[PDB]
């Protein structure tokens, strides 16, 4: 049995659930969604009361928000939801046997290696200057297949290969499915308590648990990545100052893993005002310098002049919140948009003065391989 493409699914060490039905869609842009006087929040709160009044106990709001919060949002309240056991689902997925044979008929890197290296070069150059210190640049892989892609079977494969990550499956207004295995927590809020766990900095994992246990330790030392990382953490520090009652931040990062990568992480733990819910804080933080750059608005402008595509939901956030200030939001990376027989993958890095284009090209390549492995490609 597999999940139908019109259900939301979210797999997390916090709350893991599915959803059924669609009481109300919510397209409203999330810009200035960090202040509760915002159209986004007033509309959001309007719709929650609408839902409760109309008979829905414990409404939740689910879906994704795009990189650029001006662009519209892909949220909606389901008619219902249904908790499930993370560990139970890991085990069923690892046994899910029957897969789909897929024939690719086109595969396009957008852009290809050379154009990407020139974009990495022209971006690193501009970080050396007073104009920006960090920009994140991304690329895509477009895949056309000869038959519609079964979203449910693919999701089982993704769980089996990515047991530990924040795994999501989002129905879109166009009939598509946004799907991925994010390692990066952008914002959890459990009652009054909140955390965020930004990543930045990467190294390949190795098959041998000797060269693996040390390729990591290298990551912990590499000044390139340690500096990559500090830009993200200083910025999130400043932004949370007058938004959080308390706030604890380690000054040095720690190692975490995906099946493909070592990453550097810094956990944030704080308490926030009753003025705040899961999305006001998520909208505040996102995008961090791990997904856009630093300074944030200066780096969006390099991204627009350099990236030959619209990121749309990629590099956004995906998740949920309820009517009572709680929720979880993870960054939309290690992901794909599926629709009928067409798929788009996404990956970004991670660009400062010391970054070589061959390095970042291959870094994004390893990140893309999470979703390529789900598809059975290299
Ligand atoms: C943009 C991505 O990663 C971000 C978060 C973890 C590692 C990153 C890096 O080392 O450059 C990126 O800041 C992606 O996986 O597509
Ligand atoms: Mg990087």
């Amino acid at each position: 049995a597999t999940l139908a493409p019109n259900r939301f699914f979210f797999m997390s060490p916090y709350r893991s659930f599915t959803t059924s039905g669609c009481f109300a869609r919510f397209d409203e842009p999330a810009v200035n969604g960090d202040s509760p006087d915002s159209p986004f929040q007033q509309k959001l709160a309007a719709l929650f009361a609408d839902a409760k009044a109309q008979g829905i106990k414990n409404p939740v709001m689910v879906g994704a928000i795009p990189f650029d919060p001006r662009q519209p949002s892909s949220l909606y309240i389901p008619e219902s939801w249904q908790s499930f056991s993370r560990q139970e689902k890991q085990a069923s997925a690892r046994r899910f046997t029957r897969s789909q044979s897929l024939n690719v008929v086109e595969r396009q890197a957008i852009p290809e290696q050379t154009t990407f290296e020139q974009m990495v070069a022209r971006a690193a150059a501009l970080t050396a200057t007073p104009q920006v210190d960090k920009v994140v640049l991304s690329r895509l892989i477009d895949i056309t297949t000869d038959a519609a892609i079964d979203s449910g079977v693919l999701l089982e494969r993704l769980i089996a290969q990515n047991p530990v990550s924040y795994n999501f499956h989002v129905p879109l207004a166009d009939g598509g499915v946004l799907l991925g295995a994010s390692p990066e927590l952008l914002l959890r809020k459990d009652g009054e308590r909140f955390s965020s766990i930004p990543l930045a900095g990467s190294a390949r994992r190795q098959p041998d648990e000797v060269l693996d246990r040390e390729a990591g330790n290298r990551l912990l030392a590499s000044e390139k990545d340690r500096h990559e990382h500090e830009l993200v953490t200083q910025a999130m520090k400043e932004v949370l100052r007058e938004r959080s009652s308390e706030l604890h931040v380690p000054s040095s990062p720690q190692l975490i893993t995906t099946p493909t990568l070592w990453h550097l992480a810094t956990p944030f733990e704080g308490k926030a005002n009753s003025q705040e819910n899961a999305l006001t804080l998520a909208c505040l933080l996102h995008p961090t310098p791990a997904l856009s750059g630093f300074p944030h608005q200066a780096a969006t402008q390099v991204i627009a002049e350099l990236e030959p595509f619209d990121r749309e939901l990629f590099g956004g956030i995906v998740g949920w919140c309820d009517s009572e200030g709680n929720g979880e939001w993870v960054v939309t990376i290690r992901c794909a948009k599926l629709r009928e027989n067409q798929v788009r993958l996404f990956a970004g890095a991670g660009i400062v003065p010391a970054s070589s284009p061959l390095g970042e090209w291959r870094e994004t390549g390893v990140k893309l391989s999470t979703m390529l492995n789900v598809f059975g490609l290299h």
